[PDB]
């Protein structure tokens, strides 16, 4: 009997945790025998969401509920874009499980953006997604969050692996490089007019959703907005704003992670 484990920031607000469902539905059709468990490792969004009525484990909690239910094999898989900070901490609470139960095998599965195998995936998976929009030449900006750690060179490796699929697929981060500033160089050279946005981030959060889409003076949408650019921002159909983990074949990234070899 294996458990799966899911990892995740997490958030308090509806759509992101409708996002997580859809990664809980993917995960479930294909093991269907499998517990799925969550944690959320940002303590006070557990806090919030305890507050609504809503109980998620922090994450010693769910590996401990799992060891006490007699699993010897955990997937414990990454809901994270890169192998960055929280991926790090992911691990640690990891081994600091292992070492409470040497006879419990766990195997961890990457974030999305590990490989150069995994961002050209990506990036074919937005390319199509987009093609519609790309072929009227219109641009495509993707805003990932940005780090110090040294996991940021994803964003600028998956800009110039996009660049195989079109000139019009550019990535950004709001708080590291490739900044805002390099987003609208790059922009210019493509002769675009109008942009359509998406965060480049699982879920679409609400902060994340703020430094976007807000109206704030230096949202990415004012921002492009001042430069003259027409600016749209990618829906679902439902009407909430898009992440990356609404997209099917992204789910299937984190899938395939979990059993990796
Ligand atoms: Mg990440
Ligand atoms: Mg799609
Ligand atoms: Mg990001
Ligand atoms: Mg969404
Ligand atoms: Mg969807």
């Amino acid at each position: 009997g294996e458990a799966t484990l899911l990892v995740t920031f997490g958030s308090s607000y509806k759509a992101p945790r409708e996002t997580y469902a859809k990664i809980e539905k993917t995960f479930a059709a294909a093991y269907p025998d499998q517990r799925i468990s969550w944690t959320y490792t940002s303590s006070i969004i557990r806090k919030k969401l305890a507050q609504q009525g809503i109980y998620i484990d922090a994450p010693d909690e769910a590996l401990e509920k799992l060891a006490r239910l007699g699993y010897k094999k955990i997937n414990v898989q990454s809901l994270h874009v890169i192998p960055g900070r929280e991926y790090d901490e992911m691990i640690d609470f990891v081994n600091k499980f292992k070492a409470a139960h040497s006879d419990i095998t766990v195997k961890v599965g990457r974030p999305l953006f590990d490989t150069d195998e995994d961002m050209r995936e990506v990036a074919e998976i937005l390319h199509k997604r987009f093609q519609q929009t790309i072929e009227k030449g219109e641009a495509i900006v993707f805003m990932g969050h940005g780090t110090e750690h040294a996991a940021n060179d994803r964003y600028a490796r998956i800009n110039k692996i996009m660049k195989n699929y079109s000139k019009f697929m550019i990535v950004g981060t709001v708080e590291s490089d490739p900044s805002i500033n390099d987003v609208i160089a790059e922009l210019k050279e493509t002769g675009a007019t109008a942009v359509t946005m998406m965060p480049l981030m699982s879920v679409a959060g609400d902060h994340a959703t703020n430094d976007m889409a807000g109206d704030e003076d230096d949202s990415w949408k004012t921002l492009l907005t001042n430069a003259g650019y027409t600016v749209s921002i990618d829906k679902l159909d439902n009407g909430n704003f898009s992440a990356l983990g609404d997209i099917e074949e992204i789910r299937n990234i984190w899938l395939k992670h979990m059993k990796a070899t």
